[PDB]
């Protein structure tokens, strides 16, 4: 019984990933293929919302660095204007008792108060003499902070500030996903900053990133996607996969439909590839993965940006005055983030969380705050209250005076946000992946492999890229299996226009 | 003006290399391609040659242990037939003190004799507790060794072993060639097996072919190649390049025009052909040693002692040549059947024959590796005769054994020395030529021993076309530690285009 | 009220330790001093005691090194005649798995089974790549043994071992007694013995020890003690001392005879010490030191001595197929300390536990058998069988035939045997002897100072010629506060005749 | 033959090391004893010199800290009254850099300028990484620098000052003689200072109240029976006959004695014993000659450097290696206010304006300056360049008043801790020891480590102490044992005076 489609390569889902395969199987343009999602809009959680006010908000953060050439050319076509982008300074803070220590953090102890600095420099010290003669790799995430920085700034930071981010105590995550490299302090740099009372951190002028002009990160993956053979594409309601019959090799879709493949590119999280299989095998392994939710939360507010925040990017926040883990300055990236100043909006609510002087719209000028919370098992979230004290956090961390005038907020949960790098992590990805692989099934992606170091906007892009090479050129899977070694390497030999398509084509002069 | 001929790629050498991207090429069978060599046989350095006895010898060695897929389905195509192969063990043993130690050297110290033994020990004892403290990398090949296994062993093997293969002391030498594995020995190990007097089945095994030696591989790869864009001989003889307007010409004058080229010949005579003065004067700067290849058939049966398909390596002073195998282990076709009848040259001891009279066999052979260089000479007239009596000082022949045959060619380049300025020079050659799109590869093609094998170098053609078509990465080429260390499945003789554009017309 | 008797200088105990203070005092002759001990025989616990068949005890062992030239003058005018000491070779064997491995163990390990080669070898190159990169000092006795020479030879050799000899196990005694020494193997000799198969250790024929001819280590103490003034020595229950007045500088004899002094030497354990003084505050400080008991079995046998055991020496013994911690044969120490061959005596019984077919008494030739067992609360001992269980040992280790005819036994018990270098040690020496101290008290000897370092006869009679020296002469007290110092080095200075008699003697001519 | 005067033991030479001997012997009162010496004046190279204008200088430093009772002792009795001495804090200071970096340097670079601060604790950083991995023990001096605070403070400070100490670079000397204590930085004390910005290294010296460092032997000789003593040109020794144990002095007296205690220089000992083969030993020690030079200055005393002690400087805008304000010890070092002294010149080297004589108050500098045959002194223009340094270094204004200098030269100045020096030792006092001599103290054992006033007079009452009781020399042989404790046991008097005394009563 043929099916009602029939590809060699079936991409399932619309995200960065999936658009890495398509982009690549459209540029080899050999076997058929078909890319289908349930939603309707490409970009999956690389998407960006608004709010009813207009006010934009990425919901799953933005490039701040490439490692591969062939991801700068394709975002190159999809926005191929000067105009398209906004070039900014790769900065970064965080927030320390009443200061902002730019990063990196060791580098800039010399602004905290002297006698935390004497237990960091001591803690080091004994991380460095340590290193000096260790035998061994650390094994897990806490062990890996240690080594790295000593006790001292493994107290003030990294310990309490991983918390909030992976909702999982240090303790509890390998290490391996962090890199390679060696586990060893540097005191030199350390302390001659601190002797010197010099203060540094993010990078000027040359280390940049690019953000859209328009639309947020959602603009990008939406101008990708436009680029696709729009015949070959199958996005909304109609592209929702409901079935996965990997033995007979047929994709079900929610109204009835049914596609053929040879190879199946899924980019959906395994967890609920498994149920669409209905192997109670996979399902089973899968359930040993962990993950955690993340609440985004937005803040609209009326007048100018204070002085105090000024350029920016994000700001890391390891303290207990705060719900959230990082936060940004969104409307730094981009003035059309926002409404512009002539739009008038009334004011919704003060920063203390009082009521409106009066009820009338006033126009702008705005500024935006975007801001990440983490959920799991071992860090509950009261959905409720979470906007209302992260609001509250705004103003202890000092970035809102009590007297400022919200406009908008903003407030989505995702069940699936991070891919925990756990210590059972890998003692199950090694049984999982290699099974479906078996089914000539290529799962591939922030939740379709599971693995943070790779989830990444050009990561998780490249990931679909070598998927395909592998599955028609029989290219080698780097980035899937060697994140250290694409990360410490510059990826040029793949392109958006490689020998094939310049042969083929002066092949009909 | 337009060249008499014109392709997109253009591949210059026959080798495994020039074998390999050829293969690719025509496998994509996209852009237009064209492979010459100025020899009208097919197999490089690779090949196999026959004395008038007829006795077969491998010039380059074989296949002991292959790092991808691909590779095998290009040799599985060439030579279908089981039958066509034999499956062999590895194995390998080290000439030590009258002393035949089995691979790996330090697992084995218990087949030396003791009061030696004591000295091995003592030397990685001192390797292991300054490993325990090492923060740095070794910078010579002799840093390395030492550290590896101790002075005891570098003194007794390492060090003198590894001049008569390099013709330059492990001084002169990086290290980075063998890889990234960290410098320290595994005294445990060691130990272990001198305290149970242990010596370390269904064992690994290598294939060797049945018929033509290792040449008749490449002979047979090359079949499958569309022979229209084949030109071997000295019509295929490229004898100047122009890289500004990518035309290369050839001997009779014929001009190929490209726009890749995948030089797989010696850099330093590339450089030559182009006339390029600078790349002549970086070029320069590489180091290579010449080996002697000699084979010496001989009459009767093999020695009991010795019934292994391998290597054996030589250290020691009583023969010049540090390489050696009974070649006739590995395939009943190397030499002549016990039928044929051959008159007596020389014994082993070079006394003379009692008569000239012809007779039969069974007949067994040896082959034997000498290098050369200019802080190692070689008497090309009298090497031979030293060799043989080397084979004697080893007792792998007994001074009254019938000496059948004698073979011996000296190949100019034979070795790529990884020397302490290999790379500085080419990290300059190769980026330059890379951007002429000219991708240098192979032995001597990019000059690197680390994948100067049959299956690495036959890779670096496959991979460099790879990249110039698919813009894949030159994995070989700039990593050997990451394609040494991990099985390359992915790509394949049949990959999934193929699959895809066969089906389509069904 | 005034004392009966009157001296400056007031030495209680004459075994080795008084005995030195009294020879010092003798030679010195300026302050008028006075030796008392309950025990009518000078010696104390370096005496021997002589079985009604005419069988010789050392209840304390022999001198096997002497570390100073003062003890040799002094033995030698005890004892003055070379007809006077038998010298032999200073051997020493561990039995090991029915293996007499040759001192040191660790070089010798050549003999065991090669199996247990193996994780002997493995485990001393552990301790030496950990010693290489060791910052620290070893904390218990249990540490200093594995980074000696691995876990291997910890379980094989000097765990089980070190029990039996101390009552208590590795992990709650110290290891500074054992010296400052770096705790670090020596893999090259170990590996080259296990490959040569080369056997040594037992140092001949320069390394020696004496032995008194006659009378066994008894003799030598009362050889020296005869040359003392006999008007200031009193010996035996004339001489018991029940009582110390520290405050008034006192004793009270049992008789009820008083002594007074203006220094004291106290030989006597200090915890008895504390308790004639009824300090109830050292009495406290002293129950916090630790000793174990030891039973001394002898063990006289009819025959000639069999060919295995032969030469002149001790015997460890590890295992637990005997209940003694070291054994030798007493009976090659000298031919005097045993009954001679003519000497008719009945068999008592055979080794294997029968009784003998004939009461008959029948000559001999004869030799001897000594050992000793270790008590402490933790290391039980059935004083009604142990002498039976020792005979057992005597043949399970293959010293004695079951057939072997024993003719002599003898088995006395020691309440304070050895002083335990426990960790609470010097954490109440610290306090104990500075109190005694400002009392004007030398508290000195194996168990007045209580450190087994210093224990030995030769340290034991220095701790008694320091303390008078320091008394005197205001020398410094380096056997007691330094026995690295002293053992590490050849103390030659000090002898029977310095300079001062010397002087005096001329300056009469 | 019998000589002029038999005593049992001998002492040669009436310096701490001779008197310390006399001491014990007096204190023994058993055996009979004799000690000479040339110079009728007792106290050696720890005398105190003074000026025609009444300064005082000593010659061979002070005492700051004792390391035995029975040295305490000693001076007690010789100035048992309390006005005796002063007591001042023990402290000096670095000059580096226009700075005065206390001690000890490495805990006080918070002193220097911060560039300066970067490279000494990265210096030191190295040293600490390198020290968790070593497993053996510095060759040289040098290397013991490295090892211990990082090429940073090694090239700022240690290799440079020490130089100018020894006049011998730090990598011709040995380094056990600055004990047996581990090579090792410690960065967290060094980085605390650093960053807290603070400055820190109660603990006391005493100093004789009149007459300098000298008046304290004069004073402890003055407690010996004069019968058994003979100092002056009747004490001076020209001959040792080591085989017939007599010593001949320079009037023609000969002395016989059964031990003998040399305290003089090894090498004029061999001279004076005619012995070939000590004497080619002895070749084989090496020493440094040193400059002292006094300066009497009127006026005031500056006010940043208040306190009493040693300074010193590495940089070589100045000759001399130390330095110190010798007029804050006591105000008897110096004239009173009221004497009336003309202005020799003026500290930029100029000439006065009148030579009338006018009044203080005064205060003095005394400093030292080494000199060898890798290091050569300019005899006749030394003075005028350590003025001039004491200029640069801004101690003295160039309109400072100078009213009295000082110069004296000695050949002997320093026992250098070169290499060679335990090869040559471990022969030489052996050989003497057979022959019954007891070469001993600062150059007649030649050991720095124990060459102060305090461990050289143990020297000799440890000499006598083994002669006659057969106590170990510890301060001979284990300069780390003595420093490393508290050495009580030794006193003045000991149990055998209190028993010998109650035994009359």
């Amino acid at each position: 019984t043929h099916p009602d489609i029939s590809v060699d390569v079936l991409v399932i889902g619309a995200g960065p990933t999936g658009l890495g395969a398509a982009k690549r199987l459209n540029q080899i343009d050999g076997p058929s293929w078909m890319i289908v999602d349930s939603n309707e809009t490409p970009g999956g959680l690389a998407s960006t919302d608004v709010t009813p006010e207009g006010f934009l908000y990425d919901v799953g953060g933005h490039v701040i660095f490439s490692h591969y050439k062939y991801f700068d050319d394709c975002l190159d076509e999809a926005l191929p204007k000067e105009d398209d982008w906004y070039t900014h300074q790769r900065i970064s803070y965080v927030r320390c008792q009443g200061q902002w220590v730019p990063y990196p953090f060791q580098n800039n102890i010399s602004m905290l108060p002297k006698e935390e600095q004497v237990k960091c420099i001591d803690g080091m010290i004994d991380a460095a003499l340590e290193a000096r003669v260790a035998n061994t790799k650390p094994k897990t995430f806490d062990e890996w902070i240690v080594r790295m920085m000593g006790t001292g700034i493994a107290d003030l930071f990294m310990r309490p500030y991983n918390f909030k981010v992976w909702a999982v105590p240090t303790t509890k995550m390998q290490c391996a996903w962090l890199g390679e490299r060696v586990a060893a302090p540097n005191l030199k740099a350390v302390t001659t900053n601190v002797i010197l009372g010099k203060t540094a951190g993010n990078w000027g002028p040359n280390a940049t990133f690019r953000f859209p002009a328009r639309g947020g990160t959602g603009g990008i993956w939406i101008a990708v996607a436009n680029t696709l053979p729009k015949e070959k594409t199958r996005f909304g309601e109609k592209g929702k996969v409901t079935k996965v019959n990997a033995n007979n090799k047929t994709v079900t879709l929610q109204d009835g439909t049914t596609i053929g493949y040879k190879k199946l590119v899924s980019t959906m999280a395994v967890d609920f590839l498994a149920e669409a299989m209905n192997d109670q095998e996979l399902v089973g392994l899968t359930k040993q993965l962990f993950y955690s939710s993340t609440h985004v939360i937005g803040v609209g507010v009326r007048g100018s940006r204070p002085e105090r925040i000024g350029d920016k990017c994000w700001l890391y926040f390891p303290e207990d005055n705060c719900p959230f883990y990082r936060a940004t300055i969104f409307s730094n990236y981009s003035p059309y983030n926002q409404p512009e100043a002539s739009k008038k909006l009334p004011t919704m609510q003060l920063a203390d969380g009082s009521r409106p002087q009066s009820t009338e719209a006033k126009e702008g000028p705005y500024w935006s705050i975007m801001l990440e919370v983490s959920e799991s098992s071992m860090k509950p979230v009261n959905q409720e209250t979470i906007l209302a004290d992260c609001i509250q956090g705004l103003v202890n961390t000092e970035m809102l005076k009590p007297t400022d005038e919200i406009v908008s907020t903003y407030h989505r949960r995702f069940d699936h946000g991070y891919p925990t790098p756990t210590l059972e992590r890998e003692g199950a990805l090694t049984q999982i992946l290699p099974k479906l692989q078996d089914k000539d099934i290529w799962s591939r992606g922030r939740f379709g492999s599971w693995r943070y170091e790779v989830g990444n906007q050009d990561h998780s892009f490249m990931l679909g890229v070598e998927a395909v090479d592998n599955i028609v050129n029989g290219a080698v899977e780097l980035t899937l299996n060697y994140p250290d070694f694409v990360n410490g390497r510059q990826n040029t030999e793949r392109r958006l226009v490689d020998g094939a398509q310049v042969f083929a084509k002066s092949k009909a002069q």
